[PDB]
């Protein structure tokens, strides 16, 4: 209602800092508390660069979806930054289902994570956004088993098929498309990429990706066609879908719109 009003701006002092929290596992993302609503919250900040906060901010202010993060508000009027996210209870899932009764998240609940990350995808897809880290690691949990998609650093809404990664640039080599390797071109596709190499983290119950390969042996390998193995337990068509995922090809995989109505499908019919 007045000149200087900005939907997302909230003022610092509304909100109590606490800790950092996934043990410093996320850089300056803390615990805190909006006063007002007494709501428990999650704050990323900035240390004394800008254009990488304000463009994340940005991208947040952009999605919106029951299976991505919320943001809730920002600081970026002056120092320090602050971007203000809801809070998920039970952290991130990589954690999770490493430290769960596997009864308790039974097959149907695996189903039911990846049906959730495959919606949000999709949406992004639609939106013609791309996550850049999709990862276990980067998945939060809620009550229920609610699962939704986190961290937009690299996020940005793509203007054509494709970004080139600046170069000098890394990534994290095993949830990387190959021809993100080796030419640091990105995509929907190469999230779709990412996405499999999550499917696995979620089969597995959180193990480590590509098991006792160096990280420098990966592309090589993918080259030659070498595929991590289904794991134990996995159902034959999520492995099959995750074959799918990991086509060499990116116009060869699958896009989310399908991955999703594949698993929206397989989790109704184990009810
Ligand atoms: C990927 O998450 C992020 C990455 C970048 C910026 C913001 C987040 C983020 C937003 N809401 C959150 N809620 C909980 C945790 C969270 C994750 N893991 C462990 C904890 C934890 O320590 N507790 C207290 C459960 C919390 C992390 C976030």
């Amino acid at each position: 209602g007045s000149p200087n009003y900005d939907k997302w701006e909230m003022e610092r002092t509304d909100i109590t800092m606490k800790h950092k929290l996934g043990g410093g596992q996320y850089g300056e993302v803390y615990e805190g508390v909006w006063k007002k609503y007494s709501l428990t919250v999650a704050v990323k900040t900035l240390k004394e660069e800008v254009e990488e906060f304000l463009k994340e901010a940005a991208v947040m202010k952009e999605i919106k979806h029951p299976n991505l993060v919320q943001l809730l508000g920002v600081c970026t009027r002056e120092p320090p930054f602050y971007i203000i996210t809801e809070f998920m209870t039970y952290g991130n899932l990589l954690d999770y289902l490493r430290e769960c009764n596997r009864q308790e998240v039974s097959a149907v609940v695996l189903l039911y994570m990846a049906t959730q990350i495959s919606s949000a995808m999709e949406y992004l897809e639609k939106k013609n956004f791309i996550h850049r880290d999709l990862a276990a690691r980067n998945c939060l949990v809620g009550e229920n088993h609610l699962v939704k998609v986190a961290d937009f650093g690299l996020s940005r809404l793509m203007t054509g098929d494709t970004y080139t990664a600046h170069a000098g640039a890394k990534f994290p080599i095993k949830w990387t498309a190959p021809e993100s390797l080796a030419y640091n071109k990105f995509s929907i596709k190469s999230d779709v990429w990412a996405f499999g190499v999550l499917l696995w983290e979620i089969a597995t119950y959180g193990m480590s990706p590509y098991p006792g390969i160096d990280l420098s042996q990966v592309y090589e390998l993918l080259e030659k066609d070498y595929r991590m193995e289904r794991p134990e337990g996995c159902p034959e068509k999520v492995y099959e879908l995750m074959r799918a995922c990991w086509q060499w090809n990116p116009s060869d995989r699958p896009s989310f719109a399908e991955i999703h109505q594949a698993f929206e499908t397989m989790f109704q019919e184990s009810s």
